[PDB]
């Protein structure tokens, strides 16, 4: 058991291992930067708002530590620690995440300028190989968009979530009840597409303005997908527009490569049953220099069905204790 010290930040008593040096606010939590003297990195030290106040916030603890722990891989957030200053369950009731201290994201990094294609192939590549990681463990990210993504000034890249409708698939900004891994997909396009240009591709002012011009570029349904709608009111008013046809992806994105426009059309295809997977894009002749079949790793699913039980307060806390004495440092 390591060393603590106490200290006042962030208007509350912090208190952790002394490895974590010089911590100095930044930002479910309040957010210190700090230095790990047994790694040598700048970190990020995360503690927990609340977080077993409520039978909602204990919840969200446990999701939240259950997911971070099982995330291993290069292009997504990963625990590099998680304590308590806590010696029994009794006196359980704090937690601290420790994550790579992330500074930039991609806005950050990109700064609403248009990027080389070579640039973009590197970026985008690093966002699907985390992506098929993620949707590999049967996880949807339901909220990709440029200020969820870490980047450093090499342009490596991280999607994380820190908990603008812009990026969003258009079946979530209309409350689908059910929706495919391919949401993420559309947020992938909508990202690519505005680093190739230097522009938002869908820059809503509100909710009906979104959808209005996605349709623009993407055609009102076609046949096929009215079949699939079923509200009959949704359906009845799909009816009722006039019909556009899908804007040709080749002129809209006029002098990007070839390459990067095909793989936008198949990443923004309104039928989200028709969109290119994660694993299917990384496999596209536009990423040839990055591709490597053999290290896109995918993750073992755990059971995330423990996560959405309705339990008592003292049942989530002791399984979230459980879940930090539990955790075993990488790497
Ligand atoms: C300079 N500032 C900082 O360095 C800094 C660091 C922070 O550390 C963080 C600590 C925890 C998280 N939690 C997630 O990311 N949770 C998550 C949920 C769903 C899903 Cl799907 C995912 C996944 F899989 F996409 F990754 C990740 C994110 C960031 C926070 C604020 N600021
Ligand atoms: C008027 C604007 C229409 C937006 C239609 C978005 C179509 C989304 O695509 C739909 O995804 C559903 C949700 O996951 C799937 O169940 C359907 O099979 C699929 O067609």
């Amino acid at each position: 058991r390591p060393t603590f010290y106490r200290q006042e930040l962030n208007k509350t008593i912090w208190e952790v291992p002394e490895r974590y040096q010089n911590l100095s606010p930044v930002g479910y939590g309040s957010v210190c930067a700090a230095f790990d003297t047994k790694t040598g990195l700048r970190v990020a030290v995360k503690k927990l708002s609340r977080p077993f106040q409520s039978i909602i916030h204990a919840k969200r603890t446990y999701r939240e530590l259950r997911l971070l722990k099982h995330m291993k891989h290069e292009n997504v957030i990963g625990l590099l620690d998680v304590f308590t200053p806590a010696r029994s369950l009794e006196e359980f009731n704090d937690v601290y995440l420790v994550t790579h201290l992330m500074g930039a994201d991609l806005n950050n990094i990109v700064k609403s300028q248009k990027l080389t294609d070579d640039h973009v192939q590197f970026l985008i590549y690093q966002i699907l190989r985390g992506l098929k990681y993620i949707h590999s463990a049967d996880i949807i990210h339901r909220d990709l968009k440029p200020s969820n993504l870490a980047v450093n000034e090499d342009s490596e890249l991280k999607i994380l979530d820190f908990g603008t409708r812009w990026y969003r698939a258009p079946e979530i900004m209309l409350n689908w009840m059910h929706y495919n891994q391919t949401v993420d997909i559309w947020s992938v396009g909508c990202i690519m597409a505005e680093l190739l240009t230097g522009r938002t591709l869908f820059p809503g002012t509100d909710h009906i303005d979104q959808l209005k011009l996605i349709l623009r570029l993407v055609g009102t349904p076609g046949a096929e997908l009215l079949k699939k709608i079923s509200s009959e009111s949704a359906r009845n008013y799909i009816q009722s527009l006039t019909q556009m046809p899908k804007m040709n992806f080749a002129n809209v994105f006029i002098g990007a490569n070839p390459l990067a426009v095909d793989l936008l059309e198949k990443m923004l295809v309104l039928d989200s049953d028709k969109r290119i997977t994660a694993a299917q894009a990384l496999a596209h002749a536009y990423f040839a220099q990055y591709h490597d079949p053999d290290d896109e790793p995918v993750a073992d699913p755990y059971d995330q069905s423990l996560e959405s039980r309705d339990l008592l307060i003292d049942e989530w806390k002791s399984l979230t204790y459980d879940e930090v004495i539990s955790f075993v440092p990488p790497p």
